[PDB]
């Protein structure tokens, strides 16, 4: 599944259910942080990326120094898809 | 306030109160993401860094492509202090 494909599936699902539709993005090279894409309905669908631990998935992530490389890789993912994303979808304000 | 100084103040406060003691870390160059250091008591004090939005401070942050640079700067902060931190404190597992 390409990013676009996941976007499209999560938008569809969120629209049909009128609730948050989420999916883990399998970004290469990330060791510990789990990245999840969410489609959030309002009126309208808005997207966000949330980060998560493995150990306490539903809780808020507690970052440690060992997450530095993961964080850079998330940053790089965002830049690589930035132009596409900003044309293709709208994010939570 | 140096990092060590904030660490020491948050450890002291968390120990005296038996509850989470938090403080925003004023890391230079970060535009939007708010970084907060937390001291969490168990038995023992464990530290975490959490990230936050300005707009929905208490909610979970929804990352967007515009946060890429902030994320890199957090990564760089973590690497710059990594050796000190891993000697000086213990993190949430």
């Amino acid at each position: 599944a390409s990013l676009k494909e996941i976007i499209d599936e999560l938008g569809k699902q969120a629209k049909e259910q009128n609730k948050i539709a989420s999916r883990i993005l399998k970004i290469k090279g990330i060791k510990r942080i789990v990245v999840q894409l969410n489609a959030v309905p309002q009126d309208k669908i808005r997207y966000s990326l949330t980060i998560h631990s493995q150990n306490n998935f539903r809780k808020q992530i507690g970052i440690t120094p060992q997450d530095a490389e993961d964080l850079k890789l998330i940053a790089e993912f965002l830049e690589k898809y930035s132009d596409f994303l900003n044309e293709y979808v709208k994010f939570t304000p």
